[PDB]
Formats: structure tokens, C-alpha cells, sequence
């Protein structure tokens, strides 16, 4: 049984090329990290030097105790690929994770709309985002469905626009109207004056004129202000005679 | 018949690699269990070199009875497709399985919202998990199905924020109303004081004045605080005077 | 003519080969159905090796008729190819009928949703289940849509929930419709005490005040427990004094 | 020119082996059809044997007129791969095809709701189903579409179940309501009395009590005893002086 | 330069092949065209054995001019496959267009609904099929995507059926109401005596009682008969006394 | 260093084959254009000629300084296949280019809905059309989309069709309906009359009888020619005694 | 261990290939951008040229210690294999960039519609193109999701068109209306005159008869236009005693 001396050197080829490929890999990423390239590109790159050895290795190991080496390329061939299908979707999510990280279109701590879903970025993680919504729900979003959409970010732009529409009557001084809320979003302070500052008589609607009003303010004040300037527009227009109008109708009578 | 003594030799390759395979097999997922790895993934990426190695066999079993070699990688190769294809849903299924549970975006017993369907999550099994929708449906959902879409977890979170949208009548005293509201959380206990506490005149609406209040309490009185809280505003505006108003309609009459 | 002896050796190998591979195969699911594993997974496994062996019968039986070998590969390759197309949806349904068999996320004669369309499952089999609507409608859903939809099962809780909502007029006593309500519900025997049993204000509605109640029952009796309950809630209120609304509208004359 | 006979030699190879093959798959689908598997499933297996065995003799034919036996086996490829993609849609739909009229969820004459659509069945054919819309539109579905679908079946159940929905006013008897529908049912010959037979109040509604009525009958009566007994409850409710009320309205007025 | 002689020959290779070729082509759909088969089905066939013999003239001709074979079979493969995707669309349409002249689901001149559109059709082409709006808009549809879809047919069936739903007044005689659309219907000689003939109270409506009437025609008179029958409901129902009620509505005053 | 000598061989065959390929190519689409083909598929055709041409080149070039062929044909496939993916969608793109302006389903200036989108086209070009929305936008379709999806064209047709609906109060003469609105059409010439001219009462309606007005004029008459014959149906209607009703309403009034 | 020379010859070959292909990359990159092309695609298609050569190198490398070639054009494609999955939704954005650029068919600074969402385009980078909604919000949208959809570009057409709709009353004069309009418009400079100026009654409406008019400016006018001439519109119709109608009702009284 002098070709039972192959079995052995079967062995010493894996072990040999185990720590070879283990050696070779460590001391590529160990290069790579040093440009500077990314963490995670590096960790990945790298093992697919390491399987790569070790595929050689195995491929030539047992090469020696006759496996065709074209059974080989065929074997490990179909378990990659089987490896392969059930891994992917990660493979994807890992990938859109670096991308994510790596361009920042939105940062942790950004309020975004992630495709229908929006709620203030927690952490990306390797396959799945943390996002939690104004009333304290969880969603975990994958990398990969983030990427591949639409990124609204609320909060990368230092100045934000509210859109106030208010109706008033038919019957109402159209210049009145204009004055009194030119006159509210004139004297609020936190309202950028260097801005658009729009008020204007915009739809001739189904039972009241509709007035548009938009104006300028640093992000944080945004919602304050809107709620500030309708409370104060409620308050002024009822003191100054201006009717919001309840829903109209003509009725013509008809006895019978 | 001297060469009939191949089939013997056959056999005796399929018998000794049926063997070799299932103890090297054994021999690799005993190391990855008491590594850490993942008692999954263990017995999969196992069950490959099993099956790897049984195909080894196969190639050189078959071989000595003169079956072409590269015609066993052919037959094998349409066997695994033809399997590959049947399985695969289930491959998919059972890979989310693996992540579910080692990433926990929800555990038994937290209520969760998975893409349209939401309930108490019981188990995550291989291919399928299980919840109970909140009336006693059960609703059974692909392991596959759930990773790859939004995952709304209402529990995880410890604290969590109801939002009340009152109307009142436009007469009604802007003033006096957030009093009432802001005097009926002030008292609450189970609202949270150090948190977000918005009382505001939100929206001028159709034939109501639309307040907002929003107030974060415990995620398990988030329930009860709501009834409560309602309950008491209906109360505290009718006792003060304040209408909740039915639809309006200013009616402009007309003989015929 | 001596090298068309080739052709009557041709045969022999085919005869040879065919039952070779018939009792094989025969011998391979006689095993497994001996384990355990399911009779059609059996079937299934087994005839991959019936039909590989054959395919190496092919090979060899027509090779000893000089066809070249690597071309019954490729022919028989694009022939699997061929059928491997016209099955497929078939296959998938065959796999997925296992899996309903063998899980019974719904089993014969509980009421569920499959996707949209619901009713009382009849018969799951090869590639497509049976199911009849409430109403006598038969459907049929392939194996394949089921397994990778969300299933919704009815049937397999034993206790389910009742949601009742009704809505009173705004001047009616809200103590009032809580006893009464409560008083309805602690009597019904059929409503399990020792579980939910909810009675509140829910919401300040258009033209109603909306109490929401929700009680448990035997998933047989929550049909009956609901149309009773609603009977008496009905007869209770109205011998009561309590009003259920019409639809309200203030109109606010206007001579023109 | 004495190389100028293998032309010759390779168009005797042609015909015999267009002979050979056309007499083999005539030969074995003539067994095929013995047995009793399937006309169509035969005719297309046994075409595959006839242009798998032309096959061969198209590579050894053109192989003694120096054609590199692995060109033909890579050009016949991409041949077989053009026509497969034109066809394919075909293929499937001829699949499809088999698989309905092999198992027939709906047959002939049946009337079947087929994604949307719905008609009385005519002809299942070769790629295509044809049914007859109650109206006399012809619609024309491919049996891929069909077979992938839900197949929803009117006609295979004999018995089948009519749900009336009748609102009453709310002043009305409920204990008068219930016999005079009861007694409509229970004098109508054509509902199945051994089977459900549900009268009862279901709905508080927002003018209307509503009433649920279901009843079984057999498949043909159903449609003309749900006419019948409409024409009867709006004909007993009036001469009973149960009213169907209008939509209703609390109007509250205002002078202005 | 007794070695650039082969580049002489190669050129010979390629004229011999390309008339080789070309004459053996036209000489295979001279054939087919003479058994039946389809003028299309011939000349796609046919140019498959044309580009196929020019394939292997092409790998012999390089041949010789020491042009690797194997590299041959590689370049023109990927030649093919760009070409092969930047046709598809085409060839898959192509093939619709056969089947579509080839079992005339609709044929030249019938009014049809491919899939949302609907239209009088014209021609159908190579890749596309032409139909004109009832109103003049011409569109253009892709013969791939009509054979995958339904296709509804409003011409090939003879007869067809108009159904009315006429709403009448509560207080209306629902006797009188039948008679006098039976009557109506009895007497349109346009309406086939011998088919369906549907008068019906139908529907407990919101504001009225709503009839049901149906009535078969031939395919040219279902327009004209709908209009004329409808003309005639009015006139007899107004001369008759009986009213098509405006929406209804019992409002109930309160003086606040 | 003899066997530095190959190097200098492998560029000596680079030049000529880059050349050799260059001329080909060019004098294979010389030939092409000159007969009729298009210049477009000409371009690209001749371009795989160059391209494989450089491609042989490549292999026997490299084959000379030891570059084994077989990893050639690999790297190069493996670079075709990057560029393959990186461009597809223009290839894609490209091809529908051509068919749209060697087909003109539309041509410049007609006016198109393409799959939702609709305007003036401006010009096909590579990859993507420009058409100009009736108000000013601009849009740009990929070619790929459009060709895929359905082409409606209002202009080719050069006859074309309004439809009106108008609704008159139920007590209108339905007699003197007709005679007007014939009137009015019939004097009108840009009404083409040897073609539909149909108005009829053609829908029993909420709260007016609706008559259908449809009749055909040219392509470019059809939107004055709408206008034109409104005016007149409202001015005639009016000095005629006819009523366009408002919304009706029957009240049926309680005092409570 | 003079078998271990080839070891230090393996080193030899690679960074001689890793030079040698760095400066044959960098010198055909150099040559792209000398004549034109575009930076990014020269980046690419050099960057090709760079790993195709070092693939060789490696081939060769590990070669001379004997790994088997065929082994690794095998481990090598599927690391390329593994590795183009990970990046092709980056490869396909990537060129999109390129075409986007490259075709202008929005640039920096335009207003556009980009599938959906909206706003003035920023900045097209290597994968994902950047906007700012009117409102301050900023999208990220892939640049490969751009490409394949429709682009809705308001701003490169220099010239626009706004179109009001108006409604009055049915007893308002016709030619009062078109007149006021007509010289409202006339009037305005900001509105071009030598383009479309369509006043005309176009909806014979349910409360209303609505006029359209549709004039055209300059895409900066559009905005300010159409408020103004609204304003306009209003102040004139009041004071010309021209009525915008509510919404009108006749209602039928009836005493019960």
C-alpha cells in the first residue's frame, strides 16, 4: 500500500495551503486598510483571496489522490453556487451598507423618507437600517431596497419652506387679506426675510377664495412657525372681520 | 468475466466513500458548533462537503466501470439543477430564517407590522413564521417574504406617543381650549413630563377648528392613556362650554 | 459487415441498462421510504436516479456506436433543457404541495385566505388546492402562489374576538352607555370572562360619539355572540333612552 | 477528387438517419399511447427523440465532411436556443393546456372567473382558453395566464348560497322583521331547508337597520329565488308596514 | 511566402460557402412552402440553416488560416448573443405576429380589447398591430404583448346582449312596471324572441327601486335597440305615471 | 533573450490586425448601405466584424508570447461581459431607435400618448425621443419604453370624432331636444356629413336626461369645431325653452 | 529543492505583470482622452485593459507552480463571478451617469420630473443624481432609475403656457365673459401675443359654466402671470357684476 503515502500528502498540501491562503489574505487587507480604502471592501476582497487559495489548495490536494481536477472546478463550483443563491440578498444589503456609509446621503440622525417609510435614521448595519418614526415605532429597512429607491432627506438642508393655503369669503377685501397676513409674516422674526416671502390670492375655490402664503425659515423652526402664524392668522383675521367661510350652497325651492 | 470484478471494486468505493463523507462531514460542523458559528449554517455549509463528497465518489465509483467521467459531472450537474429549482423557495426561506434569529428586528411576543399584515409574532420557524393578529387570526408569512421587506416593530422601542386631533367650533376661545388639554395631560400621571407635550391649533378645518395634542407615555399605557385622555376631553369641553361641532353648511335660500 | 454487430450490442446495453436502472431505483425508495422521509420527496429523489442511470445507459449504448460521446451529453442535455421549461410551474407547485402536506400552516377543513380570495379548504394535492367560499364557489390556487403568499388561517385558534362599534348621539350619558354596554357583555355566558373584555369611549366622531367594545369567545360561538350581542344592544338602548344618530348637519339660513 | 465520396457518404447518412429517426419516435409514442399517458404529452416527448436522434446524424454526418464535431454541437446550440426564446410563451401555454384539460377545474360549459374575467367556458385549446362573457363578448385567454392564476369555479358545486342584505327603518319590529322574512323563506320551495337559513339583524347602519338574509338553493334556482324572493319582501313589507327608508338627515336650523 | 497560399484558399472556402449555403437555403423553403407550413415560419427557419452553413464555412476558412476553431465558436457566439439581445423584443413579437394571423383570435375588421385599449383592428404586423379608436385615435400595440394578454373580442360572436337598469319610485305599481317593459321589449322585433328575455325588480335601491331588463339582439342591432328601447322606457313610463325619482333625502328639523 | 523576439512579433500582428479589421469593416458596411439596409444597423453590424476581427487578433497576438488561447477567450469574454451589462439598456434602447424611424408608428409633429405621457414628438433620437407636452413642457422617453408599450396617435388619422354629452331637466320635450341639436349640426360644415351623425337620449340620469351627441370632422376642425357647437347647443337651448338642471333634490320634510 | 526556484520566478511574473500592466492601462487612457471620449469611460474601459493583464499574470504566475490553468480561469471567474454581483447596481448607475451627463437632458439648475418626485436638479455624481424639492427637502435618486424612466424637464423650452379655468354663472352673458378675458389678456405684456390666445366656453358644468383660457409667457413670467391675471380676473368679474357661482342644488320640498 506504498500509494496510501499520497493520503498523507493530501494532508500536508491542505495545511500547508491553509495557513498559506490565511497568511496571503491577512497580509493583502493588512495593505489595503493602510491606503485607505474601507473597512468593509478590504474584509471582502481579501476573503475572496483567502477562499481562492484554499480552492487551489483543495483542487491540487486531492489531485493527488486522483480526483480528476476537472471534478473538482465542478464540485466546488455547484456548492459556491448553492452558497451563492441562499447568501445574495446579504451579498446586495452588504454592498448597498458601504455604499449607505460611504456617501452619507442621509446620516444618522436625519429625519428621511425612505420609500413610503420615514422616521429619523438610527444606524446602518450590514444588511438592515434602524429609522424611528415621530411616534416611536421601529422599521428596519434593507440596505439593499434603500438603495435601490428614492432618499428623501428632511434635514441635510439648513432652510426649510412652509406652504400656508388659507380661504377666506367670496366677499372679502382682497387687499385686506394680502395686508393683514403680509403684516403677520412680516413682524415674526423667525421667518427669513431674504427669502421668498409669497402671499397671494391663488384658487378661486368651490366655496372660498384661496389664498397661498410661503415662507422661509431655519429648519428647527419650520414647524413652530407654521403653528405660531395660523394661530395668529385665526386670531387677526376674526378680529379684523375676515370670514373663513363654512361650505356653501344655493338652494333654489320648489313647492310641489 | 475478469472484468466483472470492477462492479465489485465499485461498490466497494460507493461503501468506504458513503463512509469517509459522512465522518469528515460530522468531523467539520462539530468544529464550526464549538467554534460560535451558527447551529444552521453549521449543519448547511456541512451537509455541502457530505454531499461533496459522496459526488467524489460517485465520479471515480462509477469510473472504474467505465462511465466517462465528464458524463457523471453531466448527469450529477442535471440532477442538482432539477433539485436545485424544486428546493430553492425553500433555500431563500430558510437563509431569512438563519438572520431573523440572529438579528432579532423582532422577537417572539413583540407586535410587528410585516409588509400589510400585522400581529404578536409566536416563532420563527426554517421557512415560515407565525403570528396572531390582535382578534385571533393567524397569519403564517415566508421567512423570505419578510426580509426583503420593511420590518415596523411596534414593541422594541419602551416608550412610545399618541397624537389626539380635537375639533372644536370656530367661536370657541383659542385660549381656553389649550388650557383645558394642556391642564388634563398636565394631570395625567402616565404621560411622560420630560418628553414632547404639544398642545396647538393645528389646522383650520371644513367646520371645525382642529387642535393637535401630541403626549409620549410607556409603550404599555400608550393604550389606555389614549381612552382616558379622551374620555376626560369630552367631558372637561362639555362642562366648560366648548361645542364639538356637527357638520355646517351656510344654506342661501331662493324662491323659484 | 462485422462492425454492425455494434448495433445489436447497442441494445443489449439499453435492455441491460433499463432494468439496471428500474430496480436501482426501486431499491433506492424502497430505503427511504423504510426511514421515513415522505412519498413523494421518495418518489421524487428516486426517479432522478432512474432516470440518471438510464442516462448513463444512453450514453455508453449509443457511444458503442461511435456517437462521439460529448454530443449525448449536449442532445440529452438540451432535451432535459427542453422539458425542464414545459414542467417548471409544475415542479414548483409539486414542492410546494409537499410543504403544505407536511407543515399544514392551514389542514382539510379550516377556513383561510390565501391571498385576496378565502374560503373552507377541501383538498390539497399535486400542484393545486381546493377551497370553497362561504358561499358555494369553488376555487382553485396553485400549490406555488399559496407557499410564497401570506396565509391567513381562521380556524386553527381555538378562541377568537368580536369588535363591536357603536355609535351614539353626543348628549347621551357616557356612564350610561358603559353600564349598559358592560351589563350587555357580563351577561352573555358565551363571552370568556377571564380574557379582554373592553367597553370605552374610542371616538369623538362626525356626527356620533363611537363606544368601541371588544369581547372573547369559542371561535364557533363569535359568529352567533355577535349577531346576539348587537340584537340586545339595540333593544337595550332604544328601551333605555339612548338615541343611535342619523347623519347631522347645522344649516345656516341665509334670505338672498 | 476520391475525398469528393464522403459528400456522397454524408447525404446516406442524412436519409437513413431521417428514417431511423421518424420510424424510432413514431415507434415509441405508438407505445407510449398503448399505455395511456397522454396524446399530446406523448406526441411531444416523442418529438423530442426524433429531432434528438437527427441531431446525431446532423454531427456525424457533417463529422466525415471535416465539420470539427464541436462546432455543430455549439451551432445546432445556438439554432436550438433562437427557436427556443421565439417559442417558449407557446411552450408554456401548450403546457398549461395539458395540465387543465387533464385535470379539468373547470370543463367545458362551466362558468369560471379567470383572473378578473369571467365567462362560460367553450373550448380549451392547444395555447388558448375560450369563454362566452353572460353578455356575448368572447374572450380569449392564454392557458399559461389561466393555469398560474386563481380558477374561480361558479358551477362544479351543485349547491349554492344567495345573502340578502334588506334595511329597514330604525322604528321598525325587529321580532316582525325576522318572521315576515322567515316566513317568506320558509314558504319558498326552492331554498334547501336542511341547510343554512340565517335571518337576522346585522348591521346598525346609517339610516337603515340592516337585515342579513342567506338561504341555499341549488345552482340553477339560485338566481331567479333571489329575484323572487325580493319582489316578495318589498311586497309583504309594504302591506305589513315595514318601511325602507330614504336617506336621512337631522337638519338643525339657524336665522342668521 | 508558400504559406499565404492558405489565405487564397480561405477565400475559396467562403464563396463556395456563402453560394453553398444560399442555394441550399432557398432550396429548404421551396420545400416547406410547398408542403403548408407558413410563409414566416419558413423564411425564419430557413435563414437559421443559411447563417448555420455560413457558420461553418466560417470556422473552416478562418481554419485554414490558423484561427484556433475553438476561438472561432467563441467570437461569433458572442456576436450572436449581442445581436440576440438587441433583437429579442423583435423575434418574441415576430412570433406573436404568426400565431396571431395563424388562429385569428380577432381577425382583420373586428372591434377588440387588447388590454385596456380597445379599438376596430386593422392589420397586424411583423412586431405591431394596428387598431383605430372608435373615435379616430389610431394606437399601436406589440404583437408580444397582445398574446400574452387577454384578448376580448366584441365581433366574432353573432349575437349579444343590452342590459338596462331602470330606477324607478318606491310607491310605483311593481306589477305595472314589468308590464309595460315587457311590453315594450315584446313588441322590438329587433329583440330575438327565442333567447333571454329579463324583466326584473332587481335592487332595494338608495332613492329607488331599480329594475333589471335584458334582451339579445343580433350583433349589428344591440346599439340602436339599447337607444330606441330606452327612448321608449321614458316616453311610455311618463304617458303611464309611473317616475324616475331625483336622489331623495327625509331631513328632520330642529329649531335650536 | 532570443525568444524576446515573439514580443516584437505579437505587436507586428496587432497593427496589421487592427488594420486588416479596420479595412473589413469598413468595406463590409460600405457594401451594406449601398444596397438599402440602414445606416444605423449597417454602423453596428459592421462594428462586431471589426470587433471579432481584433478579437482573433488578440488571441494569436498574445498566443505568441505564451498566453495559453483558452484564458484569452476567458478574460476577453469576461471583459465583453462587464461592458455587456454596463451598456444593455442602451443597446436595448438603440435598437428600439431604429425601429421607431424605420417603422414611423409615429412620425415628428404627430401628436402621441406614450404610455401615459402625451405631446407633440420633436425627433427619435439613439437612445431616447422628445416630444413637447400641449402647455410646454418637454419630455424625454427612452426609446426602450416606448416600444414596448402601447403607441397611441391622434394625428395619422387625418377624420376624427367629438363626442358630446349634454343633460336636460327630465320634463324637457325630448322630440325638441333632437330637432335642435340636429339643427345645429347639420348647418355647421365642418361637420362631415356622409359619415355618423348621431344624437340620441342615450342615458336616464341622477338628475337630467343625458343625450349623446357624436359627429366627425377633420383632424384639424375637430377642436373649434368641439367649442364652436358648444356655444350654440347652450345659446339654442336657452332662447328654446330647454333647462340645463342643477343638481335635484326631493326633501321630505319632519318637524320633530 | 531546485523546484523551489519556480516559486521565486512565480514573484518574478507578477510584479513584472502588475508594472506592465499598469503602464499599458495608463497608456491607452491616455490615448482616449487625447481624442475625446469622456474621462469616466476611458477610467473604465482602461481599468479592463489593467485587470485583464494582470489576470493573464496570474494565470501564468501560478502556472510555473503548477496550478493547472484551467483552474484558474475557474477560481478567477467565479471571484469576478462574486464580485460583479456585488457591484452591478453600481455598474448600471454608473453608466447612466455617464449618459446623463453626456446628454444633457436635464442639466444642473433645471426643474424637473424625475419619476414621480420633483425639483431643481443639483449635481448628476457617479451613481445617484441629487435635487431640491421647491420646498427645501433634498432627493437622491439613482442615476440608473433616472435613465429608464420618463424625464420631465420644465425649464429647457424658453417659453410656457399657463391655462386658467374659470367657472360663472349659467345666466351670465357669453360674450360679456369672452370680452373681459379677452381684454385681461390683451392687456398684460407679460402674456405673448403672437402665440396661442384661446378664450372660449368649454364645459357646460354642474353648478357652473366654465370658460378656459390658455395664454402663453415666458418660463419665468408663467408663475407671476397666472396670479396676477387671476386677481385680475376676480376684481373685474365682481365689479362687471358677474356671479362665480356656489355650488347649486334645486330641492323639491314635500310635507309628510
Amino acid at each position: 500500500l506504498s500509494y496510501a503515502v499520497n493520503i498523507v500528502a493530501a494532508l500536508a498540501i491542505i495545511i500547508v495551503g491553509l495557513i498559506i491562503a490565511r497568511m496571503i489574505s491577512n497580509a493583502v487587507n493588512r495593505l489595503m486598510i493602510s491606503r485607505k480604502i474601507d473597512a468593509t471592501v478590504a474584509d471582502f476582497l481579501s476573503a475572496l483571496v483567502r477562499y481562492g487559495i484554499i480552492a487551489f489548495t483543495l483542487i491540487a490536494a486531492l489531485g493527488r489522490v486522483g480526483v480528476q481536477t476537472a471534478s473538482v472546478i465542478a464540485v466546488l463550483g455547484a456548492a459556491g453556487l448553492a452558497v451563492g443563491l441562499a447568501l445574495q440578498g446579504s451579498l446586495s444589503n452588504l454592498a448597498a451598507g458601504v455604499l449607505c456609509v460611504m456617501f452619507r446621503p442621509f446620516r444618522a440622525g436625519e429625519y428621511v423618507d425612505l420609500g413610503g417609510v420615514a422616521g429619523t435614521v438610527l444606524s446602518v448595519q450590514i444588511f438592515s437600517t434602524t429609522m424611528r418614526t415621530a411616534d416611536g415605532k421601529i422599521i428596519v429597512i434593507p440596505n439593499g431596497k434603500i438603495i435601490a429607491g428614492n432618499i428623501i432627506n428632511f434635514s441635510r438642508e439648513p432652510v426649510r419652506r412652509n406652504e400656508f393655503i388659507i380661504g377666506v369669503a367670496y366677499d372679502s377685501d382682497i387687499d385686506q387679506v394680502k395686508q393683514i397676513l403680509t403684516n403677520i409674516i412680516q413682524s415674526e422674526d423667525r421667518i427669513l426675510k431674504d427669502r421668498e416671502m409669497t402671499v397671494r390670492l391663488n384658487e378661486l375655490g368651490a366655496s372660498s377664495i384661496n389664498f397661498v402664503v410661503r415662507v422661509w425659515s431655519n429648519s428647527g423652526d419650520l414647524q413652530n412657525v407654521y403653528w405660531d402664524v395660523l394661530e395668529r392668522i385665526k386670531r387677526e383675521f376674526d378680529a379684523a372681520g375676515i370670514s373663513f367661510p363654512y361650505p356653501q350652497m344655493d338652494v333654489n325651492f320648489k313647492r310641489v
